[PDB]
Parts: C-alpha cells; sequence; structure tokens
C-alpha cells in the first residue's frame, strides 16, 4: 500500500514547537513524501522559498537509511497564481520549455518525480491539462531511456463534484499519471451558516445536508466511475480540522454559526486547526462521533471543530482497503503532532502512524 | 378552475410599450388578480409604491363590470427583508399588530383577500410561518362573522424541495389557506450549463442534475406532504430564463459563461418577458425538449428557456389530470399585454391560452 505524505515549506516558519523542518520527519513512516510547493518562474520550474535548495537536501538525505522511500516535488498550490498556471499551460512553447526543464531540476535536487497541484484548472483549461500530463509523462520516458530509473508523475485532484466535472478528463489522464490523489477534505456540505464536517467518510443522515456529494465516499466512487483505476487512486485524509464559532447555543451538526473558528496559536488561520492544536483544544472539550459520517467533532464554549482522530483514520483506511485503492494521502505531515508533545503518549505523528498501522494491518 | 394572475406595480415604470398599469388588464381573463407587492411598516401592512392607492383603485375598478372577479394584495416579495418578515412573524406583538391591521387595510382599499409572499421563511422560521397563517386565518374569520363575505387567505410557496422541507409545514398550513400557489418556475436544474427553469417533467434521466427540479416533482411532493389538490394552484411563467452560450453547443446542458443578455424593457440579465421572447424569436430556432414538454429558443450566443401556447396547454392538461384548483401566472405584465409583439394583435396570448385550456373538456 502507498502512503503519500505532503510536507509544506512554509511550515518551517511557525513559532516555537510549530516550526517543522524536513529533518523532523520519520523516513520510514511514509512511502512517498511530497515537497510543496515549487514555483513557476516564467515557464521554468523554479524554487519558492529562499532555503528550498537546502530543505530539498534536508528531505532527501532521509533516503540514505531508507531506499524504498520516494520523494516528489509539488508544483502549484492555492496561493499561487491560477492564471499564472493557465497562461503557461495554453501556449505550446511554454509547455515545451517547462516540460523540458522539469527533469533537470528533479535530478539536480534529487527528487524521484513531480506532483501537479493546479488548484484549479477551469473549463477553459480542462483539455490543455490533459495534453499537459500526456506530454509531461512522455519526456520522462525519454529522460529514462538510457537505462535510468524513470521519474514519477502525480496529480492532486479536487474531490468536489462540480470541479471534477468542469476540469478533469479522468479517463484519459488516468493512463498517463502514475497515481492520483483525491483531496477528500475541505468539503462544504453544511447548511449555509451552520456547522458541518469538512471530511466525512459517508453522507450520513439524509435530511441534514443539501447534497450527497460533499463526502469522501461519493468522491471516491465518482472518481472510479469516470475511469480512474483504483490501482492509481490515493485517498486524502486530513491531519487538520475545520472550525466555526457557534452563533446560538446549539452544538450539533447543523447548529448556527457566526463565522469561522478562532485561529490556532501556531497555524494562525481562522477556521482551521492543526491536529496538535486540536489535541490542545480537546482538553476540556466534548467529542462527538457523528453517527453516519464516521468522524468526530469537538465542541467547547463557542468553538466547534470537525477533524479526524486515530479511530476515524482507521475507518477511512478500512474504506480504502475495501475499495482496493492504491493507498492513503496525508495533508500534511507538519500538521500532525510531529513532535509528539501535544497529544500525550510522547508519541510522534499519531495520526499518520495510525494510518500506516491500519494500512499494514490485517 | 381558478386562474390566479399576478400584477407587479413596478411594471408601471418600464419604458414605452413595456409600461403596464392595472387598467391594461383584461377584466375577464383571470378568476383572481393579485397585486404585488405590499410592505410591512411599523408592523402594519402598508403601501409600497407612491401611487399604490391609485393603482389599487385602477385594479379594483375591473370588478364593476365583472362581479365574479376577486382581487388579493400580496405582501412580501424578494426585495423585502426576510430578516424583517421573520422579526414580524416571531415577535408576538408585531405579529398581532400586523394581523389586526390587515383586514381594515384590505377593506379600505377594496381587496378581497391577502396573499402571503414570504420569500422565504428560514429553518428557524418554519413554525412561526404556521402560526402566522393560523392566526391570520382566525382574524379574517372574526372580521367576517357578522354575515360578511370572508376575506381570502393565500400563500405563494416555493417549488424547491430543500426550501419546502426547511420552510413549510404543508399539512398544517394548507388547513388554513384558501389556496396555495406553488411557484413551479425558476428551477435550478448542472452548473455552467443551459437548462429549462420551468420543465413539466424530469425528462431525459442522465441529463438531469436531480429528480426534484421540475414541475411534476414539486406538485407531487406537495400533494404527498398533505396539501389538498382542490387547494393547489400550479405556477406557470410568462417569462423565460436566459443564458449566454460558451460554444456552438445549443442543446440542454450546453456550457455557458453566464446569464443571458438583458431584455430591452425588463433590463435584467438572465430573464426575459414573454413578449421580449417573441421579439427574440424573430430569426431564432425553437426546440421542444422531448422529455420536458417545454420549448427553448436559441440564436447566436443566446439561449432562453420559456413557455409558449403549446407548453402551457400541456401544463394545464397536467394540472387538470391531477385535479388541481387551477393555474397561477407570473406575471400579467410579462405576457404580451399590448398584443403587439406576438401573434396577430392578440392580447395576453399566454394567459388566454391558459384560460382556454382550462375551459376545454
Ligand atoms: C514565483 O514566480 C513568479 C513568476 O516569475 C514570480 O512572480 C513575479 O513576482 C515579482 C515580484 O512580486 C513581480 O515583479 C513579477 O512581475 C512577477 N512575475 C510574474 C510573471 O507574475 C514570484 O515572485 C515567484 N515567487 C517566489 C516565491 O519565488
Ligand atoms: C417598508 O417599510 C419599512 C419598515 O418601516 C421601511 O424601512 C425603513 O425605511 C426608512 C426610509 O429610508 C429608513 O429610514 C428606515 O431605516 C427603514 N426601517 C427599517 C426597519 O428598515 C421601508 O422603507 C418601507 N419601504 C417602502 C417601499 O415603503
Ligand atoms: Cl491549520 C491549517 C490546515 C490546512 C490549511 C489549508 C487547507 C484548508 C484551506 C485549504 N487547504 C487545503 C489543504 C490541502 N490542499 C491540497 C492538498 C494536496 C495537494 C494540493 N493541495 C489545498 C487546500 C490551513 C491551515
Ligand atoms: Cl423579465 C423578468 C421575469 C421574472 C423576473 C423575476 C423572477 C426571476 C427571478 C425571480 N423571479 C421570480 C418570479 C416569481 N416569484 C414569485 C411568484 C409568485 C409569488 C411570489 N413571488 C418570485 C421569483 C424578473 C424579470
Ligand atoms: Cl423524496
Amino acid at each position: 500500500y502507498k502512503l503519500v505524505c505532503y510536507y509544506t515549506s512554509w511550515s518551517q516558519y511557525r513559532e516555537g514547537d510549530g516550526s517543522c523542518f524536513p529533518d523532523a520527519l520519520d523516513r520510514f513512516l511514509c512511502t512517498h513524501i511530497i515537497y510543496s510547493f515549487a514555483n513557476i518562474s516564467n515557464d521554468h520550474i523554479d524554487t519558492w522559498e529562499w532555503n528550498d535548495v537546502t530543505l530539498y537536501g534536508m528531505l532527501n538525505t532521509l533516503k540514505n537509511r531508507n531506499p524504498n522511500l520516494k520523494t516528489l516535488l509539488s508544483v502549484g498550490g492555492w496561493n499561487f497564481g491560477s492564471q499564472r498556471f493557465s497562461k503557461i499551460a495554453s501556449n505550446t512553447q511554454s509547455r515545451r520549455t517547462f516540460i523540458k526543464s522539469v527533469p533537470p531540476f528533479l535530478r539536480t535536487h534529487g527528487f524521484d518525480g513531480l506532483d501537479l497541484a493546479w488548484l484549479y484548472p477551469g473549463r477553459r483549461d480542462k483539455q490543455h491539462f490533459t495534453t499537459l500530463i500526456k506530454e509531461m509523462k512522455a519526456e520522462f520516458i525519454k529522460e529514462a531511456q538510457p537505462g535510468k530509473k524513470q521519474l514519477l508523475l502525480s496529480a492532486a485532484l479536487s474531490a468536489g463534484k462540480v470541479t471534477i466535472d468542469s476540469s478533469y478528463d479522468i479517463a484519459k489522464i488516468s493512463q498517463h499519471l502514475d497515481f492520483i490523489s483525491i483531496m477528500t477534505y475541505d468539503f462544504h456540505g453544511a447548511w449555509r451558516g451552520t456547522t458541518g464536517h469538512h471530511s466525512p467518510l459517508f453522507r450520513g443522515q439524509e435530511d441534514a445536508s443539501p447534497d450527497r456529494f460533499s463526502n469522501t465516499d461519493y468522491a471516491v466512487g465518482y472518481m472510479l466511475r469516470l475511469g480512474a483505476p483504483a490501482s492509481k487512486l490515493v485517498m486524502g485524509i486530513p491531519t487538520f480540522g475545520r472550525s466555526f464559532t457557534l452563533a446560538s447555543s446549539e452544538t450539533g451538526v447543523g447548529a448556527p454559526i457566526s463565522g469561522p473558528g478562532i485561529p490556532g496559536r501556531f497555524t494562525k488561520e481562522a477556521g482551521t486547526l492543526a491536529y496538535y492544536e486540536i489535541c490542545d483544544f480537546l482538553r476540556g472539550a466534548t467529542v462527538h462521533r457523528i453517527l453516519g459520517q464516521q468522524v468526530p467533532y469537538a465542541t467547547k464554549g463557542n468553538q466547534w471543530v470537525g477533524y479526524d482522530d486515530q479511530e476515524s483514520v482507521k475507518s477511512k483506511v478500512q474504506y480504502l482497503k475495501d475499495r482496493q485503492l492504491a493507498g492513503a494521502m496525508v495533508w500534511a505531515l507538519d500538521l500532525d503532532d510531529f513532535q509528539g508533545s501535544f497529544c500525550g503518549q510522547d508519541l510522534r505523528f499519531p495520526l499518520t502512524n495510525a494510518i500506516k498501522d491500519a494500512l499494514a494491518a490485517t
């Protein structure tokens, strides 16, 4: 089973124990670690952070004691110009030079492959996307033609029905990508102005949601339906939760909200919490397991957060193995309790270790 | 059969032949004409346009030479803060004041009843809605007790399953409403694609985003939920919803970049009055959607779904099969009231089609 785990470069900047560097990662924990994100410097694959070239090294020396560990470089992101991905994907010369430039970069900095993180291609850029991947795979074979171990190519694809419809030719692109990663989180299935879980496994209660689309189960099934082979499907499990400030006093799913949750001390972004911040939050909080969705939320005062714990990630890995998917994708390593200092037991990476155990178990 | 027809006061302001006043309304066309909309101010029902009293009189004059015609005043609309209506309905004092104020107002200005057009009650408002409808119906009963012709009470209810589930207690409120007008248009059925806003049936199954975005599902659902057929009036639009096409695909589900170009008179992107559509049909190609029994028109990069005489004949046939109370029309001023744009100088071609289709056997 594949275990694809993202590391974010900007996570190096968090205060105190929140600071995460590629040397703090377990080299046996994941099968695939994806550095995010690499930039586009006018049609060339460039670096993003000043010390990227350094952290690249910091990550890839983890391959010294583990050979089967494979690393990829994610180009794109969401704070990256989407139009600055389109205008570079629609001109033939631009695509040519970028594709030619990717393999020398990946070899210079010791990456095993490339991960496409375009969030998100429009309708006007759907077809181009396809051909992009088609050519991006092609050159790779050429680069590996002189008896070299060929580079990997992956794409992180949206899990919302509208976006998959408007941007992906899943059937065609599934033959050229080594694996696809379904971002089965950040769902917005809650009633307007009400609490809801951003990563439910199933729909759960029928009349407590507008659509049966905003959940992991439907997204995985739809992906399979549109031609993606399960052998190349990696299901995303979040090591973060989405939070709200309760407006009235109710605290169940569908309770009114006055806005996003209070920011975490380290991640500092309203409406989100890292799992270790959640473990802090759990002190004095009440945990409820949403019956139909197989995932927990925690409430405490006027705060409400939907997240994943060891139990729920075990359930998600079970759903994965049933569907005979390729494995699990984790966003992201630096959001798990990587230091082990928040969720007790002095144990590092509790969520990702639960995922790996559940994958290896029988 | 009831024929409920809405007149909108703001149509008085449209340019040229689009200007529509109540004296342009055929006094024999409909069985009920509802004036839209009335305001709520200081928890009293009140006028909205500066000349509402005059226009009330122009409308209620049509009863002199036609005693059988009834008129109602519609309170609400979509430019009325549902926040406000919620405050009035939940606050007991505001609610009682509004209720007490309605009958003297309707009597003073010559109306036969009230139409409730709260668009829309929230989840938290559903029960409030019921209470309102109940107590209002009681007040009328009290005001009419000494041998008076009781005021009517009606409501315009969404045809959207989600809205119906969160907002209305159909079985309770249909006990007190004299009729329910179900707004079977403006249907939201896949993003970025053309689609008919008032299809009769679901049509081709794999071309439908869902099962509930059509007239037939809404009618059957509100029947299922306890609304009697004898109290159900089915909405038929004299307008079309328009899109601007992104490609050479012109069928149902073709990609779009946004709402259609505004009409010359109605000046609202994504909508077109029926007489505007008649102007648009000149040089256009019309396709009847097989499964959905409604037409759409296309020309250049423009695509509009709407109703014509054939489709409203079919919709009337449906509602008669279902033994409903009749048809509701939004709106009189969007039909070709001048008779100039469509047909052969026939006034109200769509509404007259509906009326004749109701009259047949
Ligand atoms: C990522 O690459 C883009 C494209 O080269 C960079 O965007 C440029 O930013 C500079 C400074 O803000 C501007 O003067 C240029 O006009 C931008 N160029 C384009 C094409 O948009 C961006 O600086 C790079 N980001 C990082 C972190 O390296
Ligand atoms: C409908 O009635 C409401 C409620 O009184 C009116 O809202 C007020 O409008 C005045 C005039 O500008 C404002 O100064 C007040 O602040 C508004 N009050 C509230 C509570 O919103 C509204 O103007 C009336 N509309 C019409 C067309 O008569
Ligand atoms: Cl505490 C915290 C935790 C998480 C976030 C960011 C989340 C929430 C908003 C969007 N964001 C997701 C992350 C994964 N997304 C992916 C995944 C894989 C590949 C590419 N993009 C893109 C959107 C901020 C603060
Ligand atoms: Cl040319 C033109 C034609 C029609 C419109 C308005 C349509 C379209 C958007 C919403 N709107 C409907 C009409 C009927 N609606 C009703 C019906 C009955 C009772 C109460 N409200 C409320 C929503 C604008 C311009
Ligand atoms: Cl149902």
